């Protein structure tokens, strides 16, 4: 997500934080109306329903911030690459060539599983870096 | 990824390091054979090719470890949910209900964009938690 997209989420969150008791009552009423079977799982103090819903929303937003922070190293790397003249379209050939090289060095003990893991790691990283390229 | 999968990555990585000079040479030779148009992007220094490929592989693996650590909070949360009696099948209805509540509360200021953002955030989180449930 973009810094502004995270900003939009945090604002909507602070909007609800104001009316937390109301939001809490609405959530559980709704959840137990549509899915009455999960009622017994919730052993919360009845006066804290608002607080407990707020804690869920808090958790999501705070964790979203932490993950965004964790992604910043990759965006940093991608910005240096923008400066090197690398473009989004160049990432596949590098990945294939990395994989080609590994498979050749690792030799006999190279597995389809290993190749899948290296591929997943590369594509996931390249996806975040590519997003950064498109911001430029 | 599981810890065991990350270790598999780490182990193959250490193997390449063992002959990093050769891996470097192989890599750049292949890249420029396959895609000569990108050759002008790279600084000319054949003797450093081992080091240069190593920076790349090191970055990938360490960053992979960093991201995996960043996911541990969601996984810890999910482990508590397992103890609470929660099942992977419960995640979609709770997500729908959470976003339904936000939409009702925010009222006229709600937008499709906001709804799509909360959806993306919830689904990405739930996907990590559900993976933990299935272990
Ligand atoms: C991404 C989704 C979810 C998030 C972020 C979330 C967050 C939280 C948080 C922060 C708590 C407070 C206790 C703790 O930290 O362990 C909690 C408790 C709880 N949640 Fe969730 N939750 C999620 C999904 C679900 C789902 C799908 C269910 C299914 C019914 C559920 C049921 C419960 C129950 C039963 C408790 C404990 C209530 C009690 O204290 O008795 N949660 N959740
Ligand atoms: C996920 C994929 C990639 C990773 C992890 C990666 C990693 C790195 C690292 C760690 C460096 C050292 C300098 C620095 O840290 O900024 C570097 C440099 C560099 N990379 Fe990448 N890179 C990736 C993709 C690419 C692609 C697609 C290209 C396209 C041609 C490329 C071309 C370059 C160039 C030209 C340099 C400057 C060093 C030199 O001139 O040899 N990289 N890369």
């Amino acid at each position: 997500m973009t810094r502004e997209e995270i900003k939009m989420i945090q604002k909507s969150w602070l909007r609800v934080i104001d009316k937390m008791d109301e939001a809490g009552l609405l959530f559980y009423r709704r959840l137990f109306d549509v899915e009455p079977k999960v009622r017994p799982l919730f052993k919360i103090d009845i006066e804290k329903q608002g607080r407990k819903l707020m804690d869920v929303l808090n958790w999501i937003v705070l964790n979203l911030q932490d993950i965004d922070a964790a992604l910043d190293a990759a965006r940093e790397l991608a910005r240096r690459h923008v400066k090197y003249g690398v473009k989004a379209e160049h990432y596949p050939v590098v990945g294939h060539t990395l994989i080609w090289t590994l498979r050749k060095m690792i030799g006999s003990e190279w597995t389809k599983q290993l190749e899948q893991l290296w591929t997943q790691a590369y594509e996931a990283l390249a996806q975040v870096m590519i997003e950064e390229h498109h911001h430029h």
